[PDB]
């Protein structure tokens, strides 16, 4: 059960392999200001840090998708499905909570697998 | 680490497996209206994916629980409570957060492990 | 797939244990009044339950950090920062949720490894 870190600070790692197993700290946007392009900005995160552990968004077991407004559903999902793998979507969940800035929209949790 | 998915959408599978680990979806309620009854209809989901993937209550590492309102907190452990395989109780976190419907009082969020 | 559960309750395990992977319940503050009072209180506990399980902190692979008010996320982290091993911090995610007393400002959910 060796543990591996990747891009490590001094407060978390923004991802950690063990035994195949891939956990993502939460994306969080980098960029834009709607929920959409928040949501495409941390799928575009979660692909990167998937890519360096060596897995991809095919490979993704469980999201977590917090929103910071419940009226961002629709918004957050139409930029989720078209990201998605089809066939090979992941377990979900998406609640509401507010996150560290209030500029925040939305925060995604990613567990995911190597490939072999 | 082969990945099998369980009731896959083009938005989620309602199960991901992958290595004897079994990732449920968010459950929601799809019958009831107070928290114990929503509580119950979960769980019953729960049980039947449980038994989808060739697991059971017993084999339940980690459960999430998101309430809409923690006023519910007890009426919600009543069901939970006897719900639960006694001396195979999971880890467990309950937490308040709005859901996709506001008629969603409960939601829960598994991680078990195929039978041997 | 053995399953090995630690601290057992009629409602929760405060710890379980399959294939070297550990899952600690939300462990919520027994002591302190203030964020940082509680966060050290909640770390000490993780460092209890982690030991009693055969892991660390720096065997941590996973933290999910909920705080009751955002308004308390510097003072957190300061405790945070100060306990995690330097070039072995965990994946991380914090999000506003509230707990099930009003009196508790932060709960911290773990997932770890056995050591070998």
């Amino acid at each position: 059960m060796d543990i591996r870190y990747f891009g490590t600070t001094p407060r978390y790692s923004e991802a950690v392999g063990a035994n195949g197993l891939i956990f993502l700290s939460g994306m969080v946007p980098e960029n834009g200001e709607t929920a959409a392009e928040q949501t495409a900005d941390v799928l575009a995160q979660i692909d990167r840090w998937l890519a360096e552990c060596g897995s991809d968004k095919a490979h993704v077991l469980d999201a977590v998708i917090y929103l910071r407004d419940m009226g961002d559903y629709a918004e957050m999902n139409g930029v989720w499905d078209a990201w998605v793998a089809a066939g090979r979507t992941p377990a979900r969940a998406c609640v509401e909570a507010r996150l560290a800035r209030p500029e925040w929209r939305v925060e995604i949790k990613i567990t995911a697998v190597k490939r072999d």
